[PDB]
């Protein structure tokens, strides 16, 4: 194989009491080192630390200092092939030994990179030792970030001639003129590195196959001199025939097989996915994919994938971003920092669109320990790093040079921007450049003046991200009608997932006793904006080409408003909870962008009889009819409303994006009907009264995985009542048993207040409900899990693995 699995096998300990400097030396002694396989994240293994270096921003989770080691042999048949030792990412400021000798240091945590070890190895079926220091002195973030080898490990085996490393560069020129007479124009530029001791004659054969692998164009170069050491650069054109576009309800994508021959003969051969798609950001009309308008419903996902913390795990991010989907997302802003490879292949294989972002700071250091003190040095390796990585991949539509940049008041701001801008565009000319910039709100109600080292920035990037900055969308677009606008970070609204709390009233950054934020979406940061507020402001104007809220998921850290508050240790910002299970808000995000009618009431319905219960339906229906106990309780009505352009939209006569009741409580059963304009039913919710907790109800999300060591099975715990309805406010301790072919990755609940244990074999339900996260192993065959709770009655699921 070109590219080999290289996760299994190492040996890692964090240093505590006494130094593990000598860990570098090949005959240091680890044979009572833990034994484990990457990706890793040492700081989601920890107990909640309530004194830790990272405080509540970094989830009270120690970082600090730890070594890997793995000692391997390298097989006779790899005799003079180059062999790089790759990292998809190490958080943070790693320093990399072979055989006792220092490869490197990388400060970055965010970013791949590569070591040639060619010539460094032990061929001999001799032992090599390999050494990582990972250094996550803290506080180095505003968010959690975890510490270690938390995503995967390759080794890359090639030919002394060969692709280089991201040595493939496929564009679509003028893509939308060549669909109009049914093609697709690919620009295939290709970079071979001669790593020989001596010139060859190489020519490259390009091959592009559909999804079906049949071939559909194909082209080779004129033959070029790679001298000893150096890149050989190849530019070849081809056409497919009637393509397939990359697009959202379509994310279809071709592969690209690059042969390199020498004298007729293939040398290597390397693959290149890469879609057909074109966008534009326009001034006055907003945003386009491949000729169709339409808003970025766009969502902020930090890294964490809640209980496996910073290991990544295909199917958990694919899950994520299923989920946010499902909301109606078509766009996502990797905040703050490059995603992870599996990200990007989920993006890709679901159709969403992504903005990816270098930075959290530049030369400004926001944490002590942060990428700040590199920046100067390592700023232009980092940033074409993530553009060179990701310039194939179609779901990416823009680069984002930072957020919320200290730097950008200054005149070395300035001269920044413009490095960061030229840096990208050596490497891709094919997307605009951005920035999320929030120092323009101002008072949050008058156009604010712009600072005039930020209106150079905003001159410099190719597209403007304003955050939190509703009271400039208007002015800034009359005073600069070349400026290509959007939300780059929007609303801050704080809930947290069953709590229905200070119903009538709306709070700015207000801490209460139960640690809890409400999900009447009437908690939000003084900055921000409750989610009707930033989406109405967005929703009116058709130049403005959307928003990314913070944020879709929860994330670990940040428990803002809850600053200095253990146990708040993770984030109230999310539409969905850790676990993911959605949040009330969820069903807003749908009842404004997704077109399928729905109807969803809030909240849970066991009160005390008598209360008046503020009720809400979350639709997008135009009227709803509510029913207690099979009696209706009225119609509420939206008017049916049309933008300065036309766009349609539902809003009642008072401006909500919402209906609403106030209801005295009786126990029983409220139903919503939602019904078109002429009083057809298109939809229908209920929530039911729950009696005492009787048992624990399991549901698997997959009951089928891979039994490949890595695909993961997502179990709802739910505690109902006998009747099986859902106990809104449980909170029991539930035990999980798992045995056959399978492990527990993690358990969860999305209770930011939780200082529990993500990785451990119980749980407490919160607001009804928690997630055991099962894990294959290599051996196909069964896997049971076994949920109990004190006087309940127990829950039991088999999840089925294939080989
Ligand atoms: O409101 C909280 C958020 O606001 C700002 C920033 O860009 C985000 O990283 C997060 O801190
Ligand atoms: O207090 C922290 C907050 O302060 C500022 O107002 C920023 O705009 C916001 O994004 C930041 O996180």
């Amino acid at each position: 194989m070109r590219r080999i699995n290289f996760n299994d096998n190492w040996r890692f300990q964090r240093e505590i009491s006494t130094s593990l400097r000598e860990a570098q030396k090949p005959s240091f002694n680890d044979h009572s080192w833990r034994q484990l396989s990457l990706p890793h994240d040492w700081s989601i293994e920890l107990d909640f630390n309530k004194d830790s270096l990272a405080t509540h921003e970094g989830g009270y989770l120690d970082g600090g200092v730890g070594w890997y080691r793995k000692t391997f042999t390298v097989p006779s048949a790899m005799e003079g092939k180059r062999i790089s030792l790759d990292f998809d990412g190490v958080y943070m400021n790693s320093t990399t030994y072979l055989n006792g000798e220092e490869l490197g240091t990388y400060p970055f945590g965010y970013n791949a990179f590569s070591y040639d070890i060619t010539d460094k190895l032990f061929m001999d079926g001799r032992e090599n030792v390999l050494a990582v220091k990972v250094d996550n002195t803290q506080p180095s973030s505003r968010w959690y970030s975890g510490s270690g080898i938390y995503r995967n490990v390759y080794l890359t085996v090639t030919n002394p001639v060969h692709v280089a490393r991201y040595g493939t560069f496929v564009t679509t020129p003028d893509l939308e003129s060549a669909y109009a007479a049914r093609k697709a124009e690919v620009n295939i530029k290709t970079k071979i590195n001669n790593d020989s001791d001596a010139a060859v004659q190489v020519k490259v054969k390009s091959t592009i196959y559909d999804t079906d692998g049949k071939e559909v164009a194909s082209v080779v170069s004129q033959e070029k001199t790679a001298a000893a050491g150096t890149t050989a650069h190849f530019e070849d054109n081809t056409v497919i025939e009637n393509p397939e576009l990359w697009s959202l309800d379509n994310p279809y994508r071709y592969k690209l097989v690059t042969d390199v021959l020498i004298g007729g003969e293939t040398v290597d051969t390397y693959e290149t996915r890469f879609g057909a798609r074109f966008f534009k950001f326009d001034a006055n009309e907003g945003f386009s994919l491949n000729g169709k308008p339409m808003k970025l419903y766009g969502v902020s996902m930090h890294h964490d994938l809640g209980a496996l913390g910073a290991a990544t795990n295909a199917r958990a991010v694919e899950r994520q971003l299923q989920i946010m989907k499902d909301m109606g997302v078509n766009a996502i802003r990797g905040t703050h920092n490059p995603v992870s490879p599996e990200f990007l292949e989920a993006v890709n294989n679901l159709g969403l669109l992504l903005i990816e972002e270098a930075f959290d700071c530049w030369s400004q250091s926001k944490k002590t320990y942060d990428y700040g003190r590199f920046f100067t040095r390592w700023a232009e390796h980092d940033v074409k790093e993530m553009v060179d990585r990701g310039k194939n991949e179609p779901s990416i539509i823009m680069w984002s040079i930072g957020n919320e940049i200290y730097d950008t008041t200054s005149p070395s701001g300035v001269e920044t921007a413009r490095n960061l801008v030229r840096w990208i565009k050596e490497i891709d000319t094919t997307r605009p450049t951005t920035i999320g910039e929030d120092k323009t709100r101002g008072d949050k109600v008058n156009v604010t003046p712009i600072d005039p080292n930020i209106l150079e920035i905003f001159h410099t990037v190719d597209v403007v991200g304003l955050n939190y900055s509703e009271n400039n969308y208007v002015g800034y677009h009359e005073q600069h009608p070349n400026w290509k606008l959007y939300g780059s970070e929007t609303s801050s609204a704080t809930r947290s997932r069953g709590v229905y709390t200070h119903p009538y009233e709306y709070n700015l950054g207000t801490k209460y006793d139960d640690l809890q934020q409400s999900s009447y979406d009437n908690d939000y940061v003084p900055w921000g904006r409750t989610a009707e507020d930033a989406w109405k402001s967005d929703r009116d104007l058709k130049h403005f080409a959307g928003q990314f809220i913070w944020t879709g998921f929860d994330y670990i850290g940040e428990p803002t408003p809850y600053y200095d508050s253990y146990p708040a240790k993770s984030s109230y910002f999310g539409a969905v909870d850790t676990a993911g299970f959605p949040k009330d808000i969820f069903y807003y995000y749908q009842s404004q962008w997704k077109k399928e009618p729905m109807v969803h009431l809030l909240p849970h319905w066991n009160w005390t009889e008598g209360e008046p219960v503020r009720v809400l339906a979350y639709t997008n229906a135009h009227q709803v009819e509510l029913f207690l106990n099979g009696k209706s309780l009225g119609v509420r009505g939206y008017e049916n409303k049309k933008t300065s352009w036309g766009a349609p939209y539902k809003e009642t006569k008072d401006g909500k994006t919402y209906l609403e009741w106030a209801v005295p409580f009786k126990a029983g059963t409220l139903e919503a009907v939602a019904m078109d304009e002429n009083g057809k039913e298109i939809a229908r919710d209920q929530v039911t009264t729950a009696g005492a907790p009787a048992a624990v109800k399991l549901t698997a999300d997959r009951k089928v995985i891979k039994a490949d060591g890595t695909d993961l099975s997502f179990i709802t715990a739910e505690i109902v009542d006998s009747k099986g309805n859902v106990v809104p406010n449980a909170d029991h301790l539930i035990q999980f048993h798992l045995s056959g072919h399978g492990e527990l990755a993690g358990v969860d609940n999305g209770d930011a207040a939780s200082v529990e244990r993500y990785k451990d074999n119980k749980r407490k339900a919160f607001s009804g409900k928690a997630l055991a996260i099962v894990q294959s192993n290599k051996l196909d065959g069964n896997i049971t899990l076994h949920a109990s709770a004190e006087g309940l009655s127990s829950g039991n699921v088999t999840i089925f693995t294939t080989a």
